[PDB]
């Protein structure tokens, strides 16, 4: 149990592929979703040559242990892979056929920049390290990559597995390293947000206006002290299911800006009263009368612009 | 230890059953349960047939290790079956009865369309992988699938449990694949919804509406700021014991609904003491008398039109 | 290794005792608890007979693969249980007696219906399944059923630890199956919950009592709203402790009952401040100081009602 | 592979040592603690005696597999602990020293009586069954107990880890147990409790008794309610990192008792309405200036009495 | 399979390295980090030396347990890490290349003083204890020491990843222990702090002071302990991400601060309201002016003085 020999002085090439059967917990927090997926590989042992006349056999099923087979390793996983060999076939020629079914929990870094209208590209690493006796080298058997019609994670819809065919070889710790890229290209289902988020968000926030159609500072200070206070709730709850970013997201733009419109009309509500008690309402009422349109126009514009920045 | 060989050239034809001992952890946002069965077995193995008058012994116990048994793996599940072998039963004519104690968490989408007033079909999906030698199929014997009396899910009534006959056989990576699905039939227990969820929601929503009683504007604002915040919380609640879907539920549909008659009752308030402010009171007092009448009936008839877009 | 072979046609018994060493983790909303207990199987193997002259030996030590053991099986666990064997010791007259500790994750229904006046009997289940060769039948032997002193398990009171010494002989995938049923019962210790819980709660409906010494309608709109607020966190509270039940609990009763009494708080609150503005605060009076007698009677004979319904 | 032979009719002495690495996760709810320690074991093994002036070795080295090792196990434990055997080295008299290095989750009630100015003595309880050819006792090596001097438990001061050298020997099953208690004194870092929970509760409470120099209803049912509500945060905050004890505990008596003082507060701010309304604001003064010194005296008194009736 | 004879009397040494693949879960509570990396351990064992020339061979792969291997430890880890074998490697003179790929939950201590403007230095220490028949001592090769490019720390900077080169050598239980420390220096993403704590617990701060542009009681009441309370839910939000530290955090020392500026506002807004009441609104004019340059004067002096003593 050492590699193949080689014939003259080429690598070994272990061809590869992932089927993915389940995709389940992509944790946006942890940054990890979980995979349940076939693993085959093929390459050529000569050392496993022979005759169907003489075995009586076509083709030879062999346990693990039984023969050499590459050590074969994902890149971003948490733990190692839990597998079970399912079949090693291997055929006259001594070319073996492996496969087994394996779940896994992946790190895979993920662009919040534009949350909840986020599109996503997954990544599986597959990694070989080279022996002493040879080289080993990794490539893709596109006829064996690919995903079950099934295949659904929750919140997401799944646009594409493919793989990335050419390698990544390079040297670490003395050593060849063949590295493959397995690719899962995801689109966030943006619905939800609009009836349980961004919908109940702009509802507070219009109720605060209504604080400009009002001369009541007592009812005013209500208005707007109130509706904030839900606003740093659903601040609270977005920032719960986001990890902290050394960037803005889209969501952490709109929900720091809406800040700015309580604190001014507070501002407003605040500058009115005063006005008031001073006996000079008339200038308060010009102010008030303008905050009925510059709050949602510059709440328009500010949007505009934020979208546009941002997508 | 190879699969048993053909008279002719038929498939193997795996005879299989589960029988339901503990049903536990539907997880709702996880679309998950866990489950603790019996897994039957059987298949006929020529190469194992015995004399019964010559032997003596009617039934020969093996051990799994001696004998050729069936890879049957569970498709939509999180990690490979937790499994402990309990009895291997071989017959005369060299019929195999296998059983297995098994323990899994299963994948296993829902639909919260009409929650809580919902009912779902979980599914076990058992598949075998053809060999080089022979094609493996599926079948069920009915006579080994069913569940113990005392199994229970929590919050959930148990209808039946029972399997679609029919395999599907189908290619994948270029060897058949023969799959069985095992139906949960199951209907969600809505009774705790209504004192703690339902008849609290509307209570407060009722609380808002004496604000058409009263022309005191400090105490409308107070009261509709003050329960739509309360019914913040209740949205907040109903939304983390429920994952994000791409389409509204019923409960979904209700919670945003009910917001709109926060907004507009805001609406009313700030109309009426606006025009109290202007000395026109006699036509807030149409407006105040309308609403009375227009909030609750409005609420009844859109009640109405959801239950029926719906159910 | 075989069954032991019957001297007649009679069943094999298997002795069993449960000594519980430690208790933990009842949780209320899994309906599950977890157990560390050691494990006793005594039966006659004649096939390990031995003359204890010519051994020189009073008793025999064996490692389980050398003899046969009955597969002993939990039926509402989780998991299969994490077991060690501790002593295989044999007899002359081939008794065997067997000892393994022990840890599980025990499903056992809770009823919740007095909560958190409660008591609760937990359930381990024992079951052996029969053999083709012998039907295996299981007994307890009540000299080794019991717990050690120090057995604490937070937040309850454990009471006793016995067996039904009559196992259910029944057939389950035609093979006869034999059940014994280890009981603990436990009470709750409701202690805390007053403090906590029952008190705070009656204060802040008290407090809500007060508008009736009040003809301010802003101060009562804030005495009826924000106590109801603290009421619903306090609902939310107590059911985050508990699972859904399709029955109405003792605390589930009375918190719904709470929210009728701020409800009818705020109609008299209304009705109160639209007599006053109508001019018949006389009316009002006399409705303000029945209901100061009226709530707390009506609450006290409504809680005796419903202690009455549920003990 | 059995224990070794008495040369008279004395029992075994294995002695024993714990060296702990690292201590973490105290989970007070859970009243747990994992632990990560050396276990020393010694004990002579007559058939394992050499010559050293003819061996020319002084100790000879052992794998677990080749020599009979005491079975030695926690009592308080959730699962078995995860070990990995270090070394085991005899001498030429036969002494054997046995080394592990393993890790558990202990269980080991806390007295949360005094909380958080608490102390508490962990356990980890180490045990042994007797063996039908010979009686096993424990005992302590005081060289071989001790802790890395860089283990810290979080939010936790350790005192001493020290062994109380008499075993418990008692009878159990028909069999004789040694139990050894080992004992880990902690005390709690009370230091982070003041500023974030004490004093903030402190501060809320005296902007209740603003009350008593403010003659506005309105305005006294808004702080008396508001910070209410905050006290009612904080002790849902304080009940969620502590389980539920049949027993007051130090901070459960101040949380407790601020409720009164708060229900106390509303009745005076009621009955100074209610004798306004009645034009008797000269009677109402007189219990407001009273409520001024009262408050903030019985405060000090009833916590020297509950710190008394706890320290 | 013994350690290598020496040849005089020195002690074998080891030399280490560990190469970062993964960085995962660093949780500040539990002050602990997950990593996946590469374990190498190099010595020279003469008993493995070969010829070139003779063997055939320049290189020699064995399997773990043909040869013996020093049992390499980490210190501050809950379990023992999860290892995989990669490859064993002797060069003709018996110099041994060992290599493993390990994934481990590692517990390390934080220092919190200057959150969330803090660094680190993460520790991973390996350890090595001597055998009877010699010592071992451990080393760095430089050379095996690093990190993937792609290593990446949620919500951290990795700065650098270094080995002190000199190991602690020390007597645990009369044997050598030679000890090596990995050091791990991360800075902490304070960005997102910014927009999501920072700068709304400044806006609801500001927004509190505009009591002192406000006669009215009722309205100041409200502003005052509404934008407490929010203040109260961003102290929880914050103690609930971080270990409770017998020292105080920088954010702590701030967050505790302010609530002093909100007791000493409610204290002036109740000095205002007194003075009115009591006819000397014109003192109540100058507390107030003062007010309203002392509280951003006194706040922005008192931040300048924290930073100060922080940083
Ligand atoms: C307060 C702000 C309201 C939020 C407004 C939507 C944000 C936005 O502008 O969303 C835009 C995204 C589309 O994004 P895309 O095609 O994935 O981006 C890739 C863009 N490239 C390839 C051009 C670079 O969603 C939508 O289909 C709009 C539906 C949202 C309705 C919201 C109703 C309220
Ligand atoms: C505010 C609105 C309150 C909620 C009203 C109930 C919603 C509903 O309409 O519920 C309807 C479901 C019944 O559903 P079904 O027969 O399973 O559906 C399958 C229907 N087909 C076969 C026609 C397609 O619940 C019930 O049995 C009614 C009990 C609810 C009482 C709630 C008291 C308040
Ligand atoms: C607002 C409501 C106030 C709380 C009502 C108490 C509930 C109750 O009455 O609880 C009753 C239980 C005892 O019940 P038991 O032994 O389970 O019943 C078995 C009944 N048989 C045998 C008749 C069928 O508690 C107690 O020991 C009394 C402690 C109550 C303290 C209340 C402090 C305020
Ligand atoms: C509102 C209530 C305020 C709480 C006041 C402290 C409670 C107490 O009284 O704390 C007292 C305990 C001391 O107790 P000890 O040494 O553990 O007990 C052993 C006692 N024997 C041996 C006599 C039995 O803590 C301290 O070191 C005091 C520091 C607390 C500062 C609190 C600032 C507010
Ligand atoms: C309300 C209080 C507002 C927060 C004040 C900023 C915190 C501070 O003063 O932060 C100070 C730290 C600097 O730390 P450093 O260089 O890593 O430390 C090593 C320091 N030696 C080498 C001198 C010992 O952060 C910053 O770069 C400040 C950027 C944050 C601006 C936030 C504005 C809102
Ligand atoms: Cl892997
Ligand atoms: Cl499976
Ligand atoms: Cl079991
Ligand atoms: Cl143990
Ligand atoms: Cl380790
Ligand atoms: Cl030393
Ligand atoms: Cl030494
Ligand atoms: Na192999
Ligand atoms: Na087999
Ligand atoms: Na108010
Ligand atoms: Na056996
Ligand atoms: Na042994
Ligand atoms: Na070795």
């Amino acid at each position: 149990v050492s590699p193949p020999p080689p014939i003259a002085d080429e690598p070994l090439t272990v061809n590869t592929g992932i089927y993915l059967i389940e995709c389940y917990s992509l944790d946006d927090k942890a940054e990890t979703f979980k995979v349940n997926a076939f693993l085959s590989l093929s390459w050529k042992d000569r050392r496993l040559a022979f005759d169907p006349v003489r075995s009586g056999v076509r083709v030879k099923t062999y346990e693990p242990e039984a023969i050499w087979i590459p050590e074969i390793r994902f890149v971003n996983v948490e733990n190692a892979r839990d597998a079970d060999v399912v079949d090693i076939s291997v055929s006259p020629d001594g070319t073996v056929q492996y496969l087994e079914r394996f779940s896994a929990r992946v790190l895979s870094p993920l662009d919040f920049r534009r949350y909840p209208f986020d599109s996503q590209t997954l990544h599986i690493y597959l990694i070989v390290r080279s022996v002493d006796t040879r080289n080993i080298v990794l490539a893709v058997d596109l006829e064996k990559v690919g995903k079950n019609d099934d295949v659904f994670l929750t919140g997401w819809d799944i646009e594409s597995f493919t793989a990335v065919v050419k390698p990544a070889n390079f040297a670490l710790e003395d050593r060849l390293e063949s590295k493959l890229d397995y690719q899962l290209r995801i689109s966030r289902q943006y619905f939800s947000y609009i009836p349980n988020i961004i919908l109940p968000m702009l509802f507070i926030l219009f109720i605060s206006w209504t604080a400009f159609w009002s001369t009541s500072y007592e009812a005013n200070v209500t208005l707007v002290v109130s509706t904030l206070i839900a606003h740093i709730a659903a601040n609270i709850l977005v920032e719960t299911n986001l990890p902290k970013t050394p960037y803005m997201t889209y969501t952490g733009a709109i929900i720091f800006m809406i800040y700015l419109f309580y604190f001014v009309a507070v501002i407003e509500v605040t500058v009115q009263h005063y006005l008031k008690v001073e006996s000079q309402p008339a200038r308060a009422a010009s102010i008030t009368r303008a905050s009925r349109i510059a709050f949602p126009v510059v709440f328009l514009l500010a949007n505009i612009i934020l979208a546009f920045l941002f997508f």
